[PDB]
């Protein structure tokens, strides 16, 4: 049963992790280094000597698609459609196993010893309010079913014992919340938040699977085995075993504080707004803690990385539904969800319209997405070259443009009209078949498979680079 | 086990079956008949004395929704819902049981002495081409898998032995057609035809089933039981042992032949076109046997039922997808497929776009729909006075109609533009919210459901009827 120390162990026996001995200051500079690594394709950092702090900081875990395999125990990326496959059928879900003590409460501090100062949080970019907490797993179970929900939610410090915890009001803790305050009117919420878990319970968090169902179920799946848990302290959730470091608490009801500014994946600071308080009666640990981190701006960064091998997770389900389609793309560039490109075999006169349409309706993760390309399957969808050259030679603009107005958008992003209302584009870049033009269309240049594969068979002794 | 037999004396037992014993021309009058039955919801016809024949016939059989659910075993239209969520099951399937003789095969014709015109085919309406086999369950294989595919394709009569056989290009039977001429060039395609099998093989039939699925399987779990069936005599396909007439034979690569003009569903005539030609071999049947006919027309007809009962199957199915969905209709009316009323709770801004996208894009019955009309929970989607009164006081028709062009269209629609492609239109008549629109929305009028169900109480009492 491998924790998340083994896994560092593994990263570091193969030229995955870094450890840096020098000192760098988590306000700002270990952003900065972070994403320099990132954009070079570079290992995991594990910061030995953060300026201030004697715990070390870990950051960029999941910043190349490899790593984020490896941490599912699979060799590759293309193993991650397999895990698609699997999270269709949970649409005897396995439990989770309870020890009885745990490393991650070796060291126990409550009540007024509580001080995340001593902690190393990041201050991500030089506009952000405070420093943030970017990598907790949050449990929650709500009143009505016994699922424990986790989730990755942003926390703002703002005391020795206080944090804000900012989940966006579709998430299974901010719902859990929700139902608790109607349900039981003043009494407080208890919470826990994981940080530095195994890493099919992390990847497990940040699956989007149906609010049904434990993340810990899935976690368990992608592992093979149940996932190792103990009881908070303080309250009857259960948080991963071998965590670095567990904070328990509870939010008190109508407790509110305005969060942010702070940089998003976005690439641009997200104005204040309110949301609850987290106050922490309990921080237990490892000895020998490694905190973990990251950050999110312009991308790409540690979040969208994770998000384009959690797209391979979800071609299976599109291609179930839509066995025309032979490969989804969501462009890291396009923050990650806004633009996807989708290329098909095309059986018959405008279907592409249907195709886009169900982009736009059958999974919630694309609702949003505001710009869907479609082309046939000679197009690489993840080749801008082939995707622009589809667009330029396929299209006539005003005909094969479709435009919906009035449609669900992000309440954050400000390029819509109105807030949570806006537009959605279609273009069809596909051939364009008898009836939907009545020209002679081109006949495309196709490669002789006998050459690529011939060349595929000498090119690394070409030793061209 | 229950045939066909079985199912008209239960009928008959219950005042929904009538027999005929006036002379009546299976040439249009028929027809006329049924039409009036049909249009005032009476009974199922059995027409015992056919003008020139001997052989009865049946017709207006699934006239209406109960007849329906009876054909499947259960009490009332609202069990088709249970049924719904089995179908999504199929998204060890019980193959057929096959006995050794059967009572479909007690009188048998073949080679020259076959002779359909002694069969009391129907000509529904005055342009037709010619007699019309409208129920027929047509079975075949295709050369890659084993699965039998039943569909209903209409079948024109052009001599002693050959009908046209009028499968759409999507159809089962059409593509293992297509494959099997690809496979076995220039040798002959067997089929078979049955006439009068039990009520659940003909629901099988018509339900859309995936292509990998045979309908008999389906048929099996709507019965309880395996269907019961018995090998051709001139071929290796199984038809149902209860069957009242059977048509074996094959279609010659290459024949061809004009079909029609015949009326359809629509209300209009199709024009000719060409389709495959069926030499039948054989024609073996029941002692003292029944021909099962039927007609389409202007709707509402005998197919346009079926479909509305059938639409009660989907509802689960779209619900499963899209559980804001409280109901979903297709009116009779509108062709049966070319118009749809959803009715949701709505959630957030711009949900009734996703859910036009969702009912054009996620099952391949509704991708032609050409008009959809959203609606809330208020509104009954059954009345068209509570749409009308949704569409006039919840849109301003430009900002809420949403047109999309260049899409899927069936070829026959002559009200495209093009054969194959056209447009479509989304009327979203729900409340609109801040955001999608800055005025005072207006406060609905809800009834009191103490005095609903109060008034429900005594309603039979009342007497007003
Ligand atoms: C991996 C990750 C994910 C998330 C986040 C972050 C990371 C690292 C951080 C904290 C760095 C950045 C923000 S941000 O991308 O919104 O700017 N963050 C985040 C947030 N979801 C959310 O509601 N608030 C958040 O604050 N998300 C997404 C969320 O955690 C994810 O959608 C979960 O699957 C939601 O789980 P459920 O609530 O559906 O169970
Ligand atoms: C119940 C019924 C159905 C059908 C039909 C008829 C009836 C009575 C008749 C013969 C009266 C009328 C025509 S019509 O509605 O197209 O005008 N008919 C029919 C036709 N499907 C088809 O391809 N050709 C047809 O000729 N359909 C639909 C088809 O049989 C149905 O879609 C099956 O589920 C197709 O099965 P698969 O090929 O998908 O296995
Ligand atoms: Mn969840
Ligand atoms: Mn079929
Ligand atoms: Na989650
Ligand atoms: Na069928």
């Amino acid at each position: 049963y491998n924790d998340l120390r083994d896994f560092l162990t593994l990263l570091e026996q193969q030229g995955e992790l870094k450890r840096i001995t020098l000192p760098v200051d988590p306000h700002l500079e270990i952003t900065e280094i972070a994403d320099r690594t990132l954009r070079a394709g570079g290992p995991a950092l594990l910061f030995e000597n953060p300026k201030g702090y004697s715990m070390p900081v870990l950051c960029n875990l999941f910043g190349t698609p490899k790593r984020v395999a490896m941490g599912m125990g699979q060799e590759d990326v293309s193993a991650l459609r397999e895990v698609g496959k699997l999270l269709a059928f949970l649409k005897l879900n396995m439990p989770t196993k309870r020890l009885r003590g745990a490393p991650c409460q070796q060291k126990i501090v409550s009540g007024d010893d509580v001080d995340l100062n001593r902690i190393p949080i990041m201050t991500c970019w030089p506009e952000d309010a405070a420093p943030l907490i970017t990598w907790g797993l949050t449990v929650t179970r709500g009143p009505h079913k016994e699922r424990q929900n986790l989730g990755i939610y942003r926390q703002q410090l703002i005391g020795k014992n206080k944090l804000i915890m900012r989940w966006l009001s579709h998430r299974g803790g901010a719902l859990d919340y929700q139902e608790w305050c109607a349900a039981h009117p003043g009494e407080r919420f208890p919470v826990s938040v994981a940080l530095g878990a195994d890493p099919a319970t992390i990847l497990g968090a940040v699956t989007p699977v149906p609010d049904t169902l434990s993340e810990y179920a899935f976690a368990g799946l992608l592992r093979g085995t149940k996932t190792e848990v103990v009881k908070c302290i303080s309250n009857d959730l259960e948080v991963p075993a071998s965590a670095e470091i567990v904070l328990e608490g509870y939010i008190e009801q109508g407790e509110t504080a305005p969060e942010g500014p702070y940089g998003d994946h976005t690439g641009y600071y997200n104005e204040v707004d309110s949301f609850p308080v987290f106050t922490v009666t309990h921080i237990t640990q490892r000895e020998d803690a490694i905190y973990h981190s990251t950050y999110t701006g312009r991308p790409p960064d540690e979040p969208a990385v994770l998000g384009v091998a959690l797209n391979e997770v979800f071609v299976p389900i599109l291609q179930k539904q839509f066995p025309e389609i032979v490969d989804f793309y969501l462009p890291p560039e396009g923050c990650s969800y806004r633009l996807a490109v989708v290329t098909i075999k095309k059986q018959y006169a405008g279907h592409a319209k249907r195709v886009m349409m169900g982009v736009w309706s059958f999974l919630r993760q694309f609702m949003y997405t505001k710009f869907v390309i479609v082309c046939d399957d000679d197009v690489n969808a993840r080749d801008w070259n082939d995707v622009i050259w589809a667009i330029t030679t396929r299209m006539d603009p005003a005909r094969d443009t479709v435009l919906v107005e009035n449609t669900p958008i992000d309440y954050l992003d400000f390029a819509s009209p109105v807030s949570g209302l806006g537009s959605k584009m279609g273009l069809d870049a596909t051939n364009k078949w008898p009836g939907e033009t009545q020209r002679e269309w081109g006949r495309p240049i196709k490669k002789d498979p006998d050459v690529v594969a011939h060349i595929d068979a000498i090119w690394d002794e070409l030793a061209i680079f």
